[PDB]
């Protein structure tokens, strides 16, 4: 199905390559091989640019868990 | 106010000191200064132990953002 992310906070663009967005906006991630800045496309504003990946979460639950942090506790 | 986290996924205990929980449980964090495993207390099961911090989210929205990922886009 169409897989999107939702913004957890507002972000104000400050460069010519980042993307502003509002809390609750739905974003399509067009690229995530760049590190912790992801190339996103807004479903509601039609703008495109880089976003901080820690400002968004997946739009749907039922995702599978991430790897556990290592080391494990005792 | 009472600050809690919510489980995003089930977690099955596998060590001597970790804590099992179910998706949707609310957890009170009693120590989060030791690394990415946090000492938690279940509101519903009354159990206590270490949880993987990437399996939980804050219960409340409207917390403040994390600092912007390190390097930048220009
Ligand atoms: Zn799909
Ligand atoms: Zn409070």
């Amino acid at each position: 199905h169409m897989t999107t992310f939702v913004a957890l906070y507002d972000y104000e663009s400050r460069t010519e390559t980042d993307l502003s967005f509002k809390k609750g906006e739905r974003l399509q991630i067009v690229n995530n091989t760049e590190g912790d800045w992801w190339l996103a496309h807004s479903l509601s504003t039609g703008q495109t640019g880089y976003i901080p990946s820690n400002y968004v979460a997946p739009s749907d639950g039922g995702g599978l868990p991430p790897p556990l942090p290592l080391p494990l506790p005792l």
